[PDB]
């Protein structure tokens, strides 16, 4: 049984996770970090999910956090998780971050951290958007620029980041079967534009509202007809479980910067 | 059979609605109106869209073009609707204007000639699109402002207006359901932005690719369910269908202004 | 904040109910009602939905059910809720009514009982699908059958029920509109068949697989143009939502039988 | 110039090609079939369009359509597809046939006919749905038979056939991926059925309104998550000029059954 600890606990994501180790028997619930001056600090684990006695104490203390453990799971915010990987990196635990939205700079500080330990960092832990990715890189090169590529998506109204973490993915791929580079091709927000549409760049729309967990859709818009490759995530669960393989798969693995298609395959 | 003259015919919808006209039996064209000096003048109504010779000869005289007809079809400019709009009150015509841009005194205008006779006015003429915003408007009303309104429209390449003409057209009516101003309630591109989204707005998402005709989408989402109100244009001749339902409808229909919405029996 | 009881709890919206108004402050649970020696008579009402201590112990007599409330939301069986419905007349409680399978005589009754008190009977009880249902009546009206209608809905793998029921009421809802027979005009998969589209048909396409709590969508397919009408499911607590909006929309309304479309403002 | 023949030559694809023809110098139009008694007989092809005069009479006799000729594009109806394709054998003329709704007898025929000459049929002449059909198969590869497929298609009021012939071959690179036959899984219309899905099964559903050119998607419906893949045909001409394609590629090839896979690369 792997040894875990939950950042970002009281979070939906974070509470997902609690919920997905206690139903699982390879995995071992061993620490709850949520943030200094928290309501459930003291607590048992157990109020965060509506379960049974866990006997995990919630702490914000990430020395206690990060003491008797083998992992952290991490779905939490940019800055918080570039100080969880310092953490992960002194003390040689591995990293699974689910965190989006960071800068160039906190990448690259994930990156040195990476030289100290294994660090599994994806914008979706899902099956289908890390198969979706590989499908838009083949359409994508398939079918020349005379199609434009148009990404578009959907999350509920709190959501911080866009577009989101799996829609930059998706455009990454895309820019990749197309043999350039998104940053140079990319454009936000075409709804606050005036002009002719340019030959070759990607396009993204992001909507905000109610509660949905996340659809996105790509777009190849050539002369007179359309492919659309789409994925709909149904629930939070899907990306708990990605997390919990990627924690597996980390285990014993070499030190490193890793993906959710190196964990899958793929 | 009904009369029709379609006026502005070198202009944005004189082709379609003349091509719609001739491949029905129901509406007769006996009339088409061009601007002064035109290249088009005195020539077959036919060579404007390349079919057969159709025995209507084309004028720039509203005296004329006027004489002998029973609706005018017109997607021209302001102020020759004005002035068309006075010949329909003169002579007992259903005048379905298609123009937009009116000045308030231009509006007031039009008022007074209702008054004699039947006027659709409509700056959007698609059955379908007018529909959907009637039914935007209800549910933005039905629905308490812990349902989010999300609008969503895809165009061609080389479309211009961005939202389109269209989003903004059922972004005012999802505004008119909640009581709001459209104007204090409005994001454009979330794509551009950071945080949370704020309560009661209304965002536009807009796509361009392809050659797309136009696809629009209202959700309205809310508390673990969404409604999704769409309207998906195949040809741009829809907008002529629906200028001709409305002359039918306004043939015999009593003195007034209207709108598509009264052709569709939403009131 | 507004006292309510739950009745038919250990069936089919109890635990939703319970779980619902165990999350909101502006409604309270009084009492929750079980059929006749349930095992879970006396327990607390936490036993039901897995949480701490309610301080609200199941019972299996209505008249203690009842004794202190101010509404009733009730799922359970036609025999049932007609009694329940006796006694909100008799104690002033208004009652939500989500029972589906009642005679023709039990209506009468419930149609007595609304001349005392309050009752809000909805076959289904979710925001969203009402207010669809009632969209799509509007929308079947206003197009003429020169638009056809098709309905598609999508499922989970172990669905039943096919066409959903939800997709019936849809479908009762379009030829309510266009004034004839649900009966008479649907044509289920035409998949499974060959030859031209009757006109004024309304086609149930049904797909079923993986988890999918509920997709529903109605297309107007007319002469190039669509309009497209969905509701997508996210959880299973919409219904319970819809109850409890009913509930508080009843609570000082006046007395009679009203629907969803009442509480969402349609009539 | 490849001198062509157009039959169904009044119907929405006979048309359709005419109009193509006459906008290209690669193709040369030669003469135009339509049934016996149409009242089109003796005109100019010009009709059918609305052009300019052609000087192509427009005949109801093969012997005459077929006399000077290089191929046959035909959209049609299935027994008429079978004559045609004899006549294509009989002179050794190239067909391209478009038709959809074959038996397994007319299918055998066609086969037979091959023999004897070059005939390229496909279900869908688009370079979208036959890159489509490549992820499709990809993903039903990818994804196990815990993601169940569903094939949802919408065409205009008046199609004949149902599912569509993109619906069917969309079904076959599925059936493909997963190593099953499409005939032993598929399912029609569950709308019309009571019971569990069975597992593997591939669901087929068609909607039938207005005048919709052709939508198709296919669904991989998972545990919490879907994937789905689609095509939107935005008009008829991708059709006509995917068989023009089509037609100058059987133009020197050898005899035999061809797909638009052999036309295409791919
Ligand atoms: N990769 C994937 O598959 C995937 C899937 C879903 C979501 N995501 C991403 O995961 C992230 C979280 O999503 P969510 O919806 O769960 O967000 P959320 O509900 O807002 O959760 C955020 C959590 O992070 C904690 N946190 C933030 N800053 C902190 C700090 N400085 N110190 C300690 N704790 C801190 C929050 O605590 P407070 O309550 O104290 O602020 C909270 O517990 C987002 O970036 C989202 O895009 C990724
Ligand atoms: N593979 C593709 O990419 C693709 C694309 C579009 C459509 N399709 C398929 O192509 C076919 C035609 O589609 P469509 O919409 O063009 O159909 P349509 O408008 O009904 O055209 C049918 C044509 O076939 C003619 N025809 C039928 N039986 C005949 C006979 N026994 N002898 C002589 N002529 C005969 C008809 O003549 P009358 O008017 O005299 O009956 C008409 O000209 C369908 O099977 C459709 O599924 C394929
Ligand atoms: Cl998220
Ligand atoms: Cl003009
Ligand atoms: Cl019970
Ligand atoms: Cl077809
Ligand atoms: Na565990
Ligand atoms: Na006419
Ligand atoms: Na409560
Ligand atoms: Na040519």
């Amino acid at each position: 049984s792997m040894r875990l600890t939950v950042v970002g606990a009281n979070g939906r994501m974070g509470r997902e996770l609690i919920t997905a180790i206690q139903r699982r028997k390879d995995v071992e619930l061993c620490a709850v970090l949520v943030r200094k001056g928290s309501s459930f600090v003291d607590k048992d684990a157990s109020i965060l999910i509506g379960s049974d006695f866990l006997g995990v104490r919630i702490t914000d203390d990430p020395e206690s956090a990060f003491s008797n453990t083998e992992g952290i799971l991490d779905f939490s915010q940019p800055q918080a998780s570039v100080l969880y990987a310092n953490y992960a990196a002194q003390k040689s635990l591995i990293h699974i971050i689910g965190t989006t939205g960071f800068s160039k700079t906190e990448e690259a500080q994930i990156a040195d951290f990476a030289k100290y330990t294994t660090i599994v960092k994806s914008g979706n832990m899902s099956l289908g958007v890390n198969l979706l990715a590989n499908l838009v890189k083949r359409a994508a090169k398939a079918l020349d620029d005379d199609f434009d590529i148009e990404i578009y998506e959907m999350h509920h109204a709190n959501k911080v980041d866009s577009p989101s973490g799996t829609a930059l993915l998706l455009g990454q791929a895309a820019a990749e079967g197309r043999n350039i580079m998104l940053k140079n091709v990319s454009v936000n927000g075409r709804s606050g534009h005036t002009g002719k549409r340019e030959k070759g760049t990607i396009g993204f729309a992001c909507s905000r509202g109610g509660t949905v967990i996340g659809d996105h859709s790509i777009t190849f818009a050539g002369e007179n007809e359309r492919i659309v490759l789409s994925h709909i995530a149904q629930e939070r669960s899907i990306f708990a479980n990605g997390a919990l393989k990627a924690a597996l798969w980390a285990k014993n693995h070499e030190n490193g910067l890793y993906s959710m298609l190196d964990v899958l395959g793929l």
